[PDB]
């Protein structure tokens, strides 16, 4: 729980996976 | 474009631009 930005990033990634975005598509975009 | 796909896309670009570490990505996966 380092920073407001890190907490928000964490929530966003979780939300995306919940919405149906694959893990592979996440990796493609952000890896 | 579908509104859902577009929102996901825009969230991804914002994440990328915000400086998401390689470790943070691994942790979320």
């Amino acid at each position: 729980m380092v920073s407001k930005l890190s907490q928000l990033q964490t929530e966003m990634l979780a939300a995306l996976l919940e919405s149906g975005l694959s893990k592979e598509a996440l990796i493609q975009a952000l890896g």
